[PDB]
């Protein structure tokens, strides 16, 4: 049996998972999680995720939830080699604390943002979250001192980030002359064959969506 | 070799996350203190050694590692007698990998986001939005304790992500007992390692009296 994502493709981490599963070859059988009519917390999926968080792989019997789980586990057992998620343990830390990064920095944040917006009504980005992102969108250009986010080859830490920071720089506005390391990157990635597909529209479409369901939180 | 060195501060809850995980490894750090609240952090020799200017940073023998969950996972990695605090098998390892980035995408997160404004930014409320955020997550937390551990029927470095955070920040949004039984029962086994008041409880209820102790900056 074939691998199962159950997904969402606005949802960055989903996108994250994606664009690893182009990286390496993978067809994803993609069965939709309407997270706005609440398929997440539906009591069948609160069995195969009890945080009811997208994306969960299910490959024949095993179940992992979580982006950054998936990932590594996709390319451990997959990859025809390990460009995308270094053995060597000194790589391989590099790329861990970019994907913790990743997590605790700048999904959170980008989450603290959109969160109250898409799914607590409101109507606005208050200036906190604003610097949080701003200072985050910071982080992550003194971490590029590589052409990639955890060195000079790309990693599953890169398709983690650009689903976060794709998403959020539609909504929190990412100036190109105080962020040229970040730029430069975007642009390396938008180079993938399987870029738009498996992440650029929907980075673009959530950027466009949380912006249009705050006008629209904002009357009713 | 050279022995490891952490930049460290006990009272931060990742550093006590790379603490336990030494103290159950059997190792030995020399810790170097970096003092965030004078600013030793920004400091340029620092800067230049870790870019997101933050702690804990493992020097080993001048590998450096930033990131507290990249450090504990490189030290069971590379020191370990055995894989019990990170499984080396595909299903079992994704089950802890779930946890760690569950701790610092949620557990860590939402503490950042109560605690960062108050010992820095001079603000001294814990709006109902924080308290909420931090609720939702001791019950994200109390969803996932469905064995005795975190990750599983056996302590992971992942419990020791979660219980440095979950213990700085129980004294300041309180984590009632009645609803999180599992975490109850879960913080009642990481207290029975004997190296656990020592490489965490203290700090983390220290850092919870000083949160407290800075708010009043009304």
């Amino acid at each position: 049996s074939n691998l199962v994502l159950y997904t969402l493709h606005l949802s960055p981490p989903c996108r994250a998972v994606e664009l690893t599963a182009k990286a390496l070859g993978l067809e994803l059988e993609q069965k939709t999680i309407n997270l706005l009519t609440g398929d997440h917390l539906k009591p069948e999926f609160v069995k195969l995720n009890p945080q009811h968080t997208i994306p969960v792989l299910d490959d024949n019997g095993t179940i992992i939830t979580e982006s950054h789980a998936i990932m590594i586990y996709l390319v451990t057992k997959y990859g025809k080699d390990d460009s995308l998620y270094p053995k060597d343990p000194v790589k391989q830390a590099r790329v861990n604390s970019a994907l913790h990064f990743e997590s605790g920095v700048l999904f959170a944040r980008m989450r603290f943002i959109f969160e109250r917006i898409l799914f607590f009504g409101k109507s606005d980005i208050p200036e906190d979250r604003v610097e949080y992102v701003q200072k985050s969108y910071e982080l992550l250009e003194d971490t590029l001192v590589d052409d990639f986010v955890a060195g000079p080859t790309m990693t599953i830490a890169d398709f983690s980030c650009i689903s976060t920071i794709s998403s959020i720089m539609g909504v929190v506005p990412l100036e190109q002359s105080k962020h040229p390391r970040i730029y430069a990157w975007i642009d390396r990635l938008k180079q993938l064959p399987y870029y738009e597909e498996a992440n650029g529209g929907g980075g673009t479409d959530l950027g466009k969506f949380v912006l249009a369901k705050k006008e629209e939180n904002a009357k009713a």
